[PDB]
């Protein structure tokens, strides 16, 4: 395990996701409100899935070698397995907060699936120049998602409770900033142009992942917006 | 890319799915009705997914070699990845049109999953005679789906709005004819008996795919059946 | 096929799932009640999926070799493909019976996904001692599911119809006993410590699978709890 310099960040990531999972699990024990239960379920599952995939990367299972540029390049494929399930759960948290219509939710989840799926294909593609074609398609799917979060959701939040409108606005802003960093790190890291070494890349993704999951969850689950308006 | 004679049909397929995706995306921009949004979301996602998988076939990612009959046989596995997601979306379009009950929808999607999954296993099976066992099981799942579309849905459409009944009937008929061709092409093509060469097989699937997705979508999204009855 | 001593149990399993599938399919033909249709759909799909995966194991497709302990160890990976889809369907049968809230259903299905997914990783892991780390995480996800079935569902059933409360209690008890045997068989069988040989392991899983699917389904589909209260 320690044979890879990036192991320290995989281990820290595993620990922080594990701790985040346990914290949300305990916190949600005292919850009976049916609406709050939905948000706790979604939000606890996110770091639990990430915990398993960080562990698989730490132990070496979630790593494969991909030939491109005349080299055997270490590619952590387990990231995409994580993201396939956790990024639509994160979007679902946002969509339920603002009572999004079903068509909009399906558009978001579908675009998200395309985003992660094409990122996976790009990560595993052996023809170097083609990796960036997949990156571009994935990034276009991301831009669609960000567009919807701003010009379909923000003006939906404003007709809702003030506490859900303010909580949505904060989580929207956190999401757009954090999620936009992922394609940049991929592009300059070992999957793309290879300018930033894998150990630093792994650190960067770990900070983004913990912030986008445990950070996000801490903000959401401390808000009164997750509860039905009750006396 | 041009090293494979079937590349021209993969390229045309990619282009037509891409163009179809953009057309539906633009067309649905001016839509606020919650019901119509569902149909636009579902129907736009279908060629978008197909676009990505056609591209993966064009670039060579979605192709593998399978030993059977003492030969290395080129198998485009990306078709099944496409179909796994797009065929239940197509069925969902039909089921929502007639306000199908939840049990019926689950039966359809489940049978569809079995249909595509067993087709994939058959496509990748190395014992030649066993490929046709999987083809038979998949075809039985197809026949179940077609049965339900006729003797569970058609008489559901007739108690609904005339515009939804007439639109459903047309899309049902398009679906049954087009979908029934797929097992025949598989059986006589490079996956099955090998009587029709891969380049012609690829052409045939491209015509079926564009018709079943973009053709289907053009009929559906031009109907007033996708809108709630409103003043 | 007969080259593997466990083939007889794979063949019997295939037959019993096939027969169970046909029986439930015929039985549900005379059903119009929308609630009952849901239970028939879910419950018929379960042995149908299991039939396909038992067949893939019989024909040899669903088997791979995994190096650990200095040996090539036969691992039937198709079990996890089965279980990935059938165990959440089984939980859905239980959850719908007691009209579980959406948050609880998502927690169950999510924990179940983690349970099966980590079992799959453990089954395919090449470092022997690490296989048991994945077994432990999977078992913890199982224990969560069993906890919810007892201390979240049982007291939900009691405020419902007596026929649904009594049917739920029986199916809950069947589920907890049968499902708890699976991690034990894995641990002592060819995936784990290797004390029980593969042919006996295969027998054990076949008895558990038929009981947990066809047995379970026979109890559920003969109950009046699956019908809406109607005059
Ligand atoms: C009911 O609605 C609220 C339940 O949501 C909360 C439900 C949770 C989503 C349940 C899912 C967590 C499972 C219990 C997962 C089990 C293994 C976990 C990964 C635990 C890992 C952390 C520990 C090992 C440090
Ligand atoms: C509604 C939304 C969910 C829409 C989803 C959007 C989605 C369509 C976007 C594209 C997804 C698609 C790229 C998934 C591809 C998975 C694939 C990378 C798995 C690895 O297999 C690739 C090659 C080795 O590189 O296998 C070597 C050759 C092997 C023989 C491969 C044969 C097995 C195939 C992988 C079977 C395909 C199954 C499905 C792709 C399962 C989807 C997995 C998940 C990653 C989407
Ligand atoms: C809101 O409900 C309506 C939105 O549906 C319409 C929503 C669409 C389903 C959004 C999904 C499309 C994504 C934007 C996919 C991005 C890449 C596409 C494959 C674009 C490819 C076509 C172009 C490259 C020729
Ligand atoms: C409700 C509905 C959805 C019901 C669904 C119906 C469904 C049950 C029908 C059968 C689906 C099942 C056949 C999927 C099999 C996928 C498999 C072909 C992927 C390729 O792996 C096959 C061999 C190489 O040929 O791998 C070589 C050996 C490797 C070590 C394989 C180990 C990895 C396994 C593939 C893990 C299994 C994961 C699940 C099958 C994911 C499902 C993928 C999708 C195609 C259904
Ligand atoms: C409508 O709601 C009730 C339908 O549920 C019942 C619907 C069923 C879930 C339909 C799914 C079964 C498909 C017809 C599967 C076809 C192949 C089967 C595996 C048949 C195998 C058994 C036989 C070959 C012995
Ligand atoms: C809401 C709930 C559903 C939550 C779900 C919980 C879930 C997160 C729990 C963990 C699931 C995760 C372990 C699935 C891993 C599948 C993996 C074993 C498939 C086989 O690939 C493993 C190695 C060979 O051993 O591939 C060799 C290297 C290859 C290059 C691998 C590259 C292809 C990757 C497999 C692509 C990943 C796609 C997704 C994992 C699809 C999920 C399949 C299913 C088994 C969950
Ligand atoms: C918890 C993990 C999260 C929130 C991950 C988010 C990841 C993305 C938004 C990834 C986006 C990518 C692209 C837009 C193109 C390049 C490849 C990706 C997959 C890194
Ligand atoms: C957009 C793509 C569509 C509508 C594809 C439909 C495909 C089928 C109905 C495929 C059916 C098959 C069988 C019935 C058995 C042989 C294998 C298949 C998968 C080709
Ligand atoms: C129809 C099949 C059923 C009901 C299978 C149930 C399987 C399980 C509950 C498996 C549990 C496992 C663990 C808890 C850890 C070890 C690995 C598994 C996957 C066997
Ligand atoms: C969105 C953030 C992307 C920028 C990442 C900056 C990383 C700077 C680290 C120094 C680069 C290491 C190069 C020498 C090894
Ligand atoms: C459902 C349509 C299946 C029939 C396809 C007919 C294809 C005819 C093309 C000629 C066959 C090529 C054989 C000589 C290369
Ligand atoms: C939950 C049941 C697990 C116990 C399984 C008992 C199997 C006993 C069979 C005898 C073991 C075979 C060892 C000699 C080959
Ligand atoms: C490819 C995996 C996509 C599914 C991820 C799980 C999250 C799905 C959330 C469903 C949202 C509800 C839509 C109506
Ligand atoms: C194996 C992939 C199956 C899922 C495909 C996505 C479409 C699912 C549509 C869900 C229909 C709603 C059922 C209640
Ligand atoms: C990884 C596969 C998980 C999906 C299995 C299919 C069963 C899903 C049942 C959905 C229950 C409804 C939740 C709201
Ligand atoms: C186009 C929608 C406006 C809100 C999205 C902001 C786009 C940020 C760009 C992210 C950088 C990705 C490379
Ligand atoms: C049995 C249901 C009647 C409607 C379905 C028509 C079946 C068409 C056969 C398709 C050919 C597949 C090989
Ligand atoms: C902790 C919840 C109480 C009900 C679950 C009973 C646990 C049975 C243990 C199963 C054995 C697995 C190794
Ligand atoms: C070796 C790099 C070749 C450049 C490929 C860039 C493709 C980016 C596509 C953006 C439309
Ligand atoms: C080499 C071909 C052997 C014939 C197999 C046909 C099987 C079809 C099954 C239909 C019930
Ligand atoms: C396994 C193929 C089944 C096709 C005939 C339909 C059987 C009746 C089902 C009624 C829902
Ligand atoms: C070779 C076996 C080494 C023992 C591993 C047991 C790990 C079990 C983890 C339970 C917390
Ligand atoms: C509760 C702490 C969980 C941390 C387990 C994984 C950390 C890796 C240590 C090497
Ligand atoms: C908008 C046109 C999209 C076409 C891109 C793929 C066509 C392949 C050209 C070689
Ligand atoms: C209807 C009987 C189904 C049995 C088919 C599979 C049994 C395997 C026989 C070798
Ligand atoms: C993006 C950083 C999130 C910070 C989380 C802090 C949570 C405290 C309530
Ligand atoms: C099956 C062929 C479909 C033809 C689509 C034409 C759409 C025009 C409205
Ligand atoms: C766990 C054993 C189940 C027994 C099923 C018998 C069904 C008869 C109604
Ligand atoms: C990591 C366990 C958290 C302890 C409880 C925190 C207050 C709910
Ligand atoms: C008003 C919300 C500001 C949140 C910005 C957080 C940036 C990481
Ligand atoms: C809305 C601001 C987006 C900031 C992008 C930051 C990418 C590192
Ligand atoms: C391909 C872009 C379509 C242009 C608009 C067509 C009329 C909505
Ligand atoms: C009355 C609907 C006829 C549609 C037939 C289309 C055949 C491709
Ligand atoms: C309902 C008519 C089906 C026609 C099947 C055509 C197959 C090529
Ligand atoms: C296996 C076929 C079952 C025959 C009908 C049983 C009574 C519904
Ligand atoms: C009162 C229900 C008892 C069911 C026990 C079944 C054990 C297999
Ligand atoms: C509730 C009793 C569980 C029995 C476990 C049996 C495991 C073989």
């Amino acid at each position: 395990i320690t044979g890879r310099p990036e192991w320290i960040w995989l281990a820290l990531g595993t620990a922080l996701m594990g701790l985040g999972t346990l914290y949300f699990l305990v916190k949600g024990m005292g919850v009976s409100d049916p609406d709050a239960k939905k948000f706790y379920a979604i939000t606890t599952l996110v770091p639990a899935i990430a915990f398993t995939m960080y562990l698989s990367m730490l132990l070496g299972y979630g790593l494969t070698m991909v030939p491109f540029g005349g080299e055997q390049n270490p590619i952590y494929w387990a990231r995409y397995a994580d993201w396939l399930f956790t990024t639509p759960l994160l979007l679902l948290d946002l969509a339920l907060l603002v009572d999004a219509d079903q068509g909009t939710i399906l558009a978001l989840v579908g675009a998200d699936g395309i985003m992660i799926g094409t990122g996976l294909v790009g990560a595993l593609t052996k023809v170097y120049s083609y990796r960036f074609v997949w990156w571009a398609i994935s990034t276009a799917a991301m831009l669609y998602i960000l567009y919807v979060l701003f010009f379909g959701f923000t003006s939906k939040a404003e007709s809702m409770r003030p506490e859900v409108a303010s909580t949505f606005k904060v989580l929207r802003n956190v999401t757009v900033v954090l999620w936009s960093a992922y394609p940049v790190v991929w592009l300059i890291g070992s999957e793309g142009a290879g300018i930033v070494p894998l150990n630093i890349e792994t650190l960067l993704f770990m900070v983004l992942d913990v912030s986008a999951k445990v950070g996000f969850g801490l903000i959401l689950l401390r808000s009164r917006a997750i509860f039905g308006e009750a006396e």
